[PDB]
């Protein structure tokens, strides 16, 4: 407690000694309060909006640009649950770490991430200026030697829920735990259940492969506030990755887990305006990319235990018998890898095809681990899916699409209002017309490679690419990102969907976009197309006028028409 978190608080208290007041009317119940001291909207992308006029009247799209679960506690699991988790976590770190060696990530790797503008969750006005200043690295090394001493001084979170930190503390986490993402621990090759690095164009093929396994329904239960339901027992099972480490790495990693995760300190603004300095032991508080890997790990653990419950491996969560323990251990060594293969897990998001539908009502371990299901009553059996093309995963569903030549594409899809509404939004200040145009181009190229099968998005993508100068490079201030490039989109399409695609045996290239199919006209409408509306027909007819409006605003530049690629603009 105060041994570990004190110095961090005491250092903050000193710097605001003239304004340090113990607020007696503090709203916290489950967070520990310590003291208080005196102390960013969505912006519309104009290029994308001018080329999507029909959507200017559609509520869902328009309203996307307009505009307390942290203060809950999580009961400690029973003895049987805690034993199931410890055994499963032990086994899972071994299976993951069999083909992978834990290592420290380097200043040089970290600096490359800041120079390439990667999201680290920092709070020198820029990351670039800090990694170039040798002073900072002296601050880092001071904390570093404090961590080797088993102590902490400057690793405090800043809730604004994304918890930001000073770049230093971010480096110390990346140095100790970055290997999990940097070395692809949660790849489908190393993990069997994971999809890390897969890409949207892979995920449908993966869920079709899971479908092929004999068993029951596909389950895709969402957890009600996953990050808030991470227990101290969860954090202790995650910490066992240090059992596979040695030297400066093992001790440094041990310090991230014990000083920053298993104990924390946070600064949250309250408008009554005072900064509160609060602490707690449990719940997920770490960088997004580490949080992704540890969420995947604990989700993989939880779903193997739910599978064990459905299969009758153990009878009660109250207490595991020594005989139950060896059976659990034997199930893992015998069938564990096959069971991990029956799942697709992306952080808190899962799809599970269990051995049979007993899984649907195997709820005692899942509820006792704190992973309570969203939108369903505590003890009501899960609703399963009887077709892989209906299963929700990573905010998508997936269609099976037949090319005129008989080859099979499995494509990603979601309601089209969501896609158009997101592409119309840009975050942050000081965007030039050129910067705004290059972000619109990034969305257009993504639609050409991921959503080419939606009539409205292939047309709007061709319009935006025709309105932005051909040689201007697509941008994104903040999954694979193959659409990010200046190469021909047809060349990239052929690479992604034909050349690289392990599910496509015939490698015969496509030589025209008209060889690339759409969903059925009725299916397109079901997934939110405006085909059949008068607004959409006038937009399609008159698209060159919209393109020319945006060209006139950007000015005299090198422009390439990409509308002739489509049959209806081809003479
Ligand atoms: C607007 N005409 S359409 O797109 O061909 C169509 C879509 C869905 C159901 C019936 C029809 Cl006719
Ligand atoms: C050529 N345009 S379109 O997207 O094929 C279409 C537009 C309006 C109604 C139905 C359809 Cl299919
Ligand atoms: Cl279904
Ligand atoms: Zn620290
Ligand atoms: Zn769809």
């Amino acid at each position: 407690n105060l041994d570990i978190i004190g110095k961090r608080i005491e250092k903050i208290k000193q710097e605001h000694e003239t304004s340090w007041h113990y607020d007696q009317d503090h709203p916290y119940k489950t967070w520990a309060y310590h003291g208080s001291y005196e102390t960013a909207s969505s912006m519309v992308n104009g290029v994308v909006r001018l080329l999507t006029k029909p959507w200017d009247i559609i509520p869902m799209v328009t309203q996307m640009a307009m505009t307390e679960k942290v203060d809950t506690r999580t009961q400690e699991p029973k003895e049987g649950t805690k034993k199931l988790m410890k055994i499963t976590a032990e086994w899972l770190w071994k299976e993951l770490g069999k083909k992978k060696t834990p290592r420290m990530c380097t200043r040089e790797e970290f600096t490359r991430k800041v120079r390439s503008n990667a999201a680290l969750g920092a709070i020198w006005k820029s990351a670039r200026e800090a990694v170039e200043d040798s002073g900072f690295w002296e601050l880092v090394d001071k904390e570093r030697n404090l961590h080797l001493e088993g102590k902490c001084e400057t690793c405090v979170y800043n809730m604004m829920a994304i918890w930001y930190m000073w770049l230093g503390a971010r480096f110390l986490e990346f140095e100790a735990l970055g290997f999990l993402n940097e070395d692809h621990w949660f790849s489908r090759e190393n993990s069997l259940s994971g999809v890390e690095g897969e890409g949207l164009h892979k995920l449908g093929y993966i869920l079709r492969d899971v479908s092929k396994k004999e068993g029951g329904a596909m389950y895709a239960d969402d957890t009600a506030g996953w990050d808030t339901r991470i227990t101290l027992e969860d954090l202790k099972n995650e910490e066992m990755v240090t059992n596979h480490m040695e030297g400066e790495h093992k001790k440094l990693a041990e310090a991230i887990f014990k000083l920053t995760y298993q104990n924390k300190v946070v600064r949250v603004q309250r408008p009554t305006t005072v900064m509160d300095i609060i602490s707690r032991r449990d719940q997920r508080g770490s960088g997004q990319v580490v949080t992704y890997g540890l969420n995947t790990f604990t989700n993989m653990e939880a779903q193997l235990i739910r599978q064990m419950e459905g299969e009758g491996v153990f009878k009660s969560i109250q207490h595991l018998t020594v005989t139950e323990e060896i059976a659990v251990k034997n199930w893992l060594v015998r069938v564990g890898r096959e069971r991990l293969s029956r799942m697709a897990i992306s952080g808190d998001d899962c799809v599970v095809k269990p051995l049979d539908d007993r899984f649907a009502s195997a709820l005692t371990a899942l509820n006792d681990m704190g992973k309570v299901r969203k939108d369903i009553q505590q003890w009501e059996p899960s609703r399963g899916w009887n077709d892989w093309t209906q299963v929700p995963f990573c905010s998508h569903h997936f269609h099976e699409l037949i090319m005129k030549d008989g080859r099979v594409l499995v494509v990603p899809c979601r309601n089209q209002d969501e896609l158009i509404g997101r592409a119309r939004i840009s975050q942050g200040a000081g965007w030039s017309l050129r910067e705004t145009a290059c972000l619109g181009k990034s969305y257009a190229q993504m639609w050409s490679l991921m959503y080419f099968h939606r009539r409205d998005l292939r047309l709007a993508a061709n319009a935006i690419c025709s309105a932005v100068p051909s040689h201007w490079v697509p941008t994104s201030r903040t999954a694979t990102h193959e659409w990010m490039t200046t190469e021909d989109m047809l060349t990239v399409w052929n690479r992604v969907w034909i050349q690289e695609n392990p599910w496509m045996e015939d490698k015969t290239p496509v030589e025209s976009w008209e060889e690339i199919p759409y969903l059925g006209k009725r299916e397109d409408q079901w997934c939110g197309s405006l085909i059949g509306l008068t607004s959409r027909a006038t937009w399609a007819k008159n698209i060159q006028t919209a393109i020319n409006q945006v060209r006139s605003l950007i000015g005299n530049e090198e422009y390439t028409d990409y509308m002739p690629s489509m049959k209806r603009f081809r003479r």
